[PDB]
């Protein structure tokens, strides 16, 4: 939407930024003073107050301050200070606003005449911009737009200086028509480049030393942020005069620009006991409006809407401020929070509502405190578990919820917590539409393709996606129960050729893209239909897009829309949502209602509202929130007018702008002669004491006959159905529907079931009607969860615990929390087996590989490979052979026999060089630690019993260091406490042994690798002279 | 020789120095006697990177592989083979991304802008489900550790201020665990002071970080292993309902 | 199925019009019925290349493999893994390299010297022996 700015943030960006040829006097030359100004700090910075005498005033978006007394004028320094005092800190009322005066501007006096006042003004409209000026400037110059000269820069024009002094200058002094040709023209071009959309300089002032900008209004088009971020730098955006910017307001504000999601918070009364959440920024108005009408204006607390798909996270974040919001003090008839909302086309309600649910449990001492009573009407994506969530959550908390879902009219809710009740081309769409969509939206496709099928359609609706990010590919679907594949392009060029057939692309690009998107799919001549979805679309970029198609003849539908649906035929993205919705709103046949909205949201509700009073939707548009839609109201009300199927339309119009007038012209005019029933929404905005900004960008009455209330009157003049407000909107349609059938325009066409679609397998468990077996089994990690466990014990409290590596292979090995000597002791085998030189089969191997030109894992596992038998394999064979002998019973003696009888060898024992007398250091280091910090080692003590024996034959027959981690690892399982007999016997059994050989030496291994590599070792050849050829003749 | 050496030092020197096992994968992959918190830090990293379920391409394998009745060896095998692409190859992309970038001298928003514009994701960017307010707990573990160890993180300081713009697009685009391993491995061996520059983009050409996830994932493939077994889980044959045959005629 | 379908045909049609291993590798790498003489091509690459000796990468790891007392999926897979640049390579490269240099339209002349320029020496040209 389109912000208003401080005067000191519009002239500092002003003499910043604006390139003229005239001299502009007095740059930055202003000091800004609050009720905390250290004067001596700010004399220092400006010394230039000294200099001359001053003009002071505040800069609060107060208007006409000079006709307030607000504006010091010729003063010292002294006497600005004097000035202050009775004023800096005051409160102030400005109409119907009350505030303080806090924030004052100081600037240098700029003596001149009457006759050196002009008045300039630019601003936005949606055919260009508009270039006032007058010769009379100053605080007398009443109505500017019949007085002052006027002219229209178009959409993608240039300003022409010489039209500058022909149509502007008339009137203007002649020796100054250059410097003010000059002036304005770099003024236009500063005003497009920061993305303006008001800029009104009152007075602007020129003497025989130049010219000097005395007053600054101004609103740029905050949505151009990600454009002008390095420009504007941290622009602040001033609450109305009246109002009070509240941490809270910009906490949500932060949140809204870091998403797609909107989420919007405006406080009125903090201390108000009625509170809303209620999603999108049509329902919300509707829910204030109901509020208001109910009188309860001066009880309502806030203003805000959450919309387009937020996650649970951000509706956590959301929600929790609102309870913070609401606990701070007690009122004596408790709170209300209201969490409405319409059936949403897209938004995940489950998602959602468990986010709500989170924060209120975490409130829950402070919302019993301020006895609070919660309200939930919502409709939508999974609403279902949506509606039980918040239900549980009032039962386990004990907080008084009542929840409703889409039986219940929208609104109802309110007279229930309030005590009032008890508890271009006229066809767009055909079945025959084939469309383009520009980004990886599945669901959204997969939607589209279900409602195509119930509506009996030869063929799927979309026939290719454009996805810039991956590579050429299909994409598997269902057809009713059939699976089909649809292709996927990384060029829009390849798509179209490829389907000749497509006349609508729906573009899901984000707010940062669409324009360039768009713009290139209007170089597709087959392309006669573009919807957009994305909000915050800068308003200046959706222009270009309204010039281009308009002179293509392309219909934009958007941005800022879901889209919307023509019962039987199409539907576009989101649109009507679910199957269960299609359905139980009958979308899936044409009736005689056509209707068009802004809101996404809303239009839901309509198709719900619609399927209930009359024969149903024949053709639903959503225009979208913007300032300036693609398409607008008289557009496609024009259509339905042209379009023989309708019977009756409907218009869901809103606060802001003055298209609805057309209808009201077009009825005048003879054109516009099928019943409309309309109804504006936004009438709130009538009773606030200060303007607001609603969630749809364009949702801002900027003149009195742009307020829902002038709107709504004039439709009703017009000879519009209006109803009284939204809550006889139902009761309208179906009376002017039954008038109709009477009168024979409409005739009820009988009801056919339509074909029937599976129930996804999903959707299918969580309703617990099916159940399928689990092909695996594990059980020493989760990753699911909100965070990774490692058998059992999270990997925050593995790190807190200090396990170490030794500790974690505890955990995922044997899913144990070993003693810290036993997890050291891993530590400390997996490093004495890190590696053994290049020589061994595996590092040899690894080597080979690596030399070969192979990657780290082809050349690790080559290596490891070679594991298993005569090499690594000696640790599992000396402890089975040695725990085998010492359960046996036999004696270390009586086992070196039976081994010499048996002609085997003993595992773990002999070394090549090391004696008795000359110890393995590896050995040496395990056994001493093992010694020092095992509780028991009884086959370490047997196996040191068979070394004696062993050694006494021949002194090399020592224990090395595979026997020594054998039989020490085997003492570790069976005495260190975590484990049973069975589970240490099993553990050596299934090979953990040999776990520990592989890991140790991978890290050899892949040594070895980066070794080689980095040796720059070329590929290696086996010499013939090592080898022995023994072939047949 | 009469006593093992690693890198020069030998084995009884490596324990009475309390080298660990990060000290020893310091001497055997990078021959340097690296800082203790530089060793603490590669330790943490094979301690994230030892598991992550069972769903993971390459555990599956290795539990197919356990479950058709082979060996520690092969089953394990079986899944490091998947490592490298779009498995675990993402720590190694994301470093040699944000490195390039980095040394390009491209201000962050330059990169974002370069990478959308060249059709290329961020290596190292994105979560499913971990938001900026709500985050991955690795990340956290090693973040934090990071902050208070690295004398200098040029490289992660980057990596950040991409993660500011990213995550001010989709509040899910974060660094993530593969990206912030990344970039804190390539800052410590060239903030270390144990290596020249050449030589640390040499380590990280050669794929020294593919090395960190296959031998920190080398255990939980392992732990699968032994679990199957233990589980005395049977032969595994993929359900037909799951297959799409889409043969010619 | 009640049958054993390769690529759409069923295994005794397989044998029944006498396929061989370059028909079966044919329909089940590209899923083409190949003419016979690509069959027997085929066939004939798979004869050449089946070995040559112990000494190279491949050979000398499946060895030590063996050696080392492994299993024949152990030992073979161990050889293979060499199997993909400096060893084995060469097929795919020259194959590119030429399909690359024919396709640009360079004439040979031009393609010999490019590659000279660029430091690159030519896969698949030259021999230690062969003259
Ligand atoms: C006799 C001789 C030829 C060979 O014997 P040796 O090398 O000492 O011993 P061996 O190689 O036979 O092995 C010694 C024992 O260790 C055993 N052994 C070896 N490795 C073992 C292991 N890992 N686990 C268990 N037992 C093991 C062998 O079974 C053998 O047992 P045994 O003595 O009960 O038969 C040798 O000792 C010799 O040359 N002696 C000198 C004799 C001399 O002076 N001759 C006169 C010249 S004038
Ligand atoms: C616009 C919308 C349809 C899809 O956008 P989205 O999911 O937020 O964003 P995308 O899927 O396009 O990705 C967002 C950005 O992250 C980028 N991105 C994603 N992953 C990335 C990664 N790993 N590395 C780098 N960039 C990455 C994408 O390039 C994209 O960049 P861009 O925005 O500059 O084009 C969605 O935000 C939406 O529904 N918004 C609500 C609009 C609305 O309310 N409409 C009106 C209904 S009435
Ligand atoms: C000149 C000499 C020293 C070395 O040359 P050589 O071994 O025949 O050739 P090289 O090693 O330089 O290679 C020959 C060419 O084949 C090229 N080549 C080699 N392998 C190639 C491949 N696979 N693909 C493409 N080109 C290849 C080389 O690039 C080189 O190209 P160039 O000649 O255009 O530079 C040698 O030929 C010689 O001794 N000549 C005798 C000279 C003499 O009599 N001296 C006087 C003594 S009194
Ligand atoms: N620096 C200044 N030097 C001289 N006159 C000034 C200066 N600032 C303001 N004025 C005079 O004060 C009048 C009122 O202030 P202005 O800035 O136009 O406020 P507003 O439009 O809210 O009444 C101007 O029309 C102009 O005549
Ligand atoms: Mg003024
Ligand atoms: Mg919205």
């Amino acid at each position: 939407s389109a912000k208003a700015i401080s005067e000191q943030t519009g002239k500092e960006l002003l003499y910043k930024f604006i390139c003229t040829t005239s001299a502009i006097q007095n740059r930055f030359k202003y000091a800004r003073v609050t009720p905390d100004t250290d004067w001596a700090r700010l004399l220092q910075d400006h010394p230039w107050l000294l200099s001359q005498n001053l003009v002071v005033k505040p800069d609060q978006l107060i208007k006409r301050r000079g006709k307030l007394g607000l504006v010091g004028v010729n003063l010292t320094l002294d006497g600005v200070k004097s000035w202050l005092k009775p004023r800096l800190g005051q409160e102030a009322t400005v109409g119907k606003a009350t505030g303080f005066l806090k924030n004052f501007l100081i600037e240098p006096f700029v003596p001149h005449s009457q006759a050196e006042e002009f008045y300039v003004c630019i601003y936005a409209t949606r055919e260009g911009d508009y270039v006032l000026f007058h010769h009379e400037g100053g605080v007398d110059v009443g109505d500017v737009d019949a007085k002052a000269q006027k002219l229209l820069v178009g959409v993608d024009e240039k300003l022409n200086p010489e039209d500058i002094k022909k149509h502007l200058l008339v009137h203007a002094p002649e020796d100054k028509k250059e410097i003010l040709a000059s002036f304005i023209s770099g003024l236009f071009n500063f005003y497009e480049d920061l993305y303006f959309t008001y800029l009104e300089i009152n007075p602007l002032v020129v003497t025989k030393d130049g010219v000097y900008v005395l007053d600054l209004a101004a609103k740029v088009d905050a949505t151009a942020d990600y454009i002008c971020k390095v420009k504007w730098g941290d622009i602040e955006f001033p609450p109305p005069f009246g109002r009070e910017a509240y941490p809270e307001e910009a906490y949500i504000a932060d949140l809204d620009a870091k998403s797609g999601a909107s989420l919007k918070l405006t406080l009125l009364n903090p201390k108000g006991r009625i509170w809303t959440m209620v999603a999108g920024g049509g329902a919300s108005v509707v829910y204030s409006d109901t509020i208001c009408d109910l009188g309860g204006v001066n009880e309502l607390a806030n203003y805000g809407e959450y919309s387009g798909a937020p996650s649970e996270q951000q509706t956590y974040d959301y929600a929790k401020t609102i309870l913070s919001l609401m606990t701070r003090e007690k009122h004596p008839d408790g709170k209300i929070l209201i969490i409405g909302g319409s059936i949403a086309n897209f938004t995940n309600v489950a998602a959602t509502f468990k986010g709500i649910v989170r924060a209120i449990r975490d409130y829950q001492g402070p919302l019993k405190e301020h006895e609070v009573t919660i309200f939930v009407r919502r409709g939508g994506p999974n609403y279902q578990e949506g509606l039980r969530v918040m239900g549980e959550v009032g039962k386990t908390t004990g907080i008084p919820i009542h929840v409703f879902g889409t039986e219940t009219h929208m609104t109802a809710i309110v007279g229930m917590a309030l005590g009032h009740r008890p508890i271009k081309s006229t066809t767009l769409f055909s079945r025959h539409t084939k469309a383009i969509v520009w980004g990886m939206q599945t669901r959204a496709v997969q939607g589209m393709l279900d409602f195509d099928y119930v509506c009996s359609r030869d063929e799927p609706s979309v026939a290719a996606m454009v996805y810039p990010f991956t590579g050429d590919h299909k994409q598997k679907f269902y057809w009713g129960h059939k699976e089909i594949l649809i292709p996927v392009f990384k060029n829009m060029a390849d798509a179209m050729r490829k389907h000749p057939e497509v006349d609508v692309l729906i573009n899901f690009a984000s707010l940062r893209s669409a324009y360039d998107s768009t713009m290139e799919t209007m170089n597709y001549a087959q392309i006669r239909t573009i919807a957009i979805i994305a909000e915050g679309i800068p308003e200046a970029l959706t222009r270009k897009l309204i010039k281009k198609a308009d002179q293509k003849g392309v219909t934009i539908i958007g941005p800022a829309t879901v889209g919307g649906i023509k019962p039987g035929c199409f539907k576009i993205g989101n649109t009507g949502g679910m199957l269960d919705n299609i359905l139980a709103s009958k979308l899936y046949r044409p009736g005689s209602v056509a209707y068009v909205s802004r809101s996404g949201g809303m239009s839901n509700e309509l198709n719900n509202i619609i399927s209930r009073t009359t024969d149903g939707v024949y053709e639903g548009v959503a225009i979208g929130g913007d300032r300036y839609p693609g398409s607008t109201f008289m557009d496609h009300v024009l259509r339905y007018q042209d379009t023989p199927g309708v019977k009756m339309i409907v218009v869901l119009g809103e606060i802001g702008g003055t298209e609805e007038y057309k209808i009201c012209r077009g009825i005048k005019e003879g054109r516009l002669t099928k019943p409309i029933v309309c109804w504006c929404i936004g009438t709130c905005a009538t009773m606030f004491s200060s303007e607001v900004q609603f969630g749809h960008a364009g949702a801002c009455a900027n003149q009195a006959s742009e307020t829902a209330v002038a709107k709504n009157q004039a439709l009703k003049e017009a000879g519009v159905f209006v109803p009284r407000s939204f809550d006889e909107l139902g009761e309208i349609i179906q009376s002017v529907y039954e008038d109709l059938v009477a009168n024979g325009v409409i005739v009820p066409a009988q009801e056919v079931p339509p074909p029937t679609v599976p129930m996804d397998y999903s959707w299918a468990r969580e309703l617990g009607l099916i159940r399928k077996p689990a092909s695996f089994m594990t059980s020493i990690c989760d990753e699911r969860g909100q965070e990774l466990i490692y058998a059992g014990m999270p990997i925050t409290e593995v790190f807190k615990e200090e396990m170490g590596i030794g500790g974690v292979l505890g955990l995922l090995w044997f899913q144990k929390r070993l003693p810290k000597y036993s997890c050291q002791f891993i530590e400390m085998c997996l490093m004495v087996t890190a590696d053994h030189g290049p020589a061994v089969s595996g590092a040899h191997n690894t080597i080979i590989c690596a030399r070969a030109g192979k990657d780290l894992v082809s050349s690790l596992t080559s290596g490891l490979l070679t594991i298993g038998d005569r090499f690594g394999g000696a640790l599992d064979a000396a402890a089975k052979m040695f725990s085998k002998a010492f359960d046996s019973g036999i004696i270390p003696m009586e086992f070196v026999n039976k081994m010499k009888k048996e002609g085997k060898l003993i595992m773990g024992i002999g070394h090549r060089v090391k004696s008795i007398n000359n110890p393995d250091m590896r050995v040496q280091i395990l056994k001493d630690y093992v010694r020092q910090h095992f509780p028991a080692t009884p086959l370490l003590d047997y196996a040191l019993e068979v070394e004696k024996i062993t050694t006494s034959k021949k002194p090399n027959l020592i224990l090395n260091v595979d026997g020594l981690i054998g039989v020490a690892f085997v003492d570790m399982l069976r005495n260190c406490g975590s484990f049973t007999r069975e589970e240490a016997d099993e553990y050596i059994d299934i090979g953990a042994l040999n776990g520990i050989f592989v890991l140790g030496r991978s890290m050899g291994f892949i040594g070895h690798y980066l070794d080689q590599k980095r040796l720059k070792q070329g590929l290696y050849r086996h010499p013939w002279d090592d080898i022995s050829y023994v072939l047949p003749e």
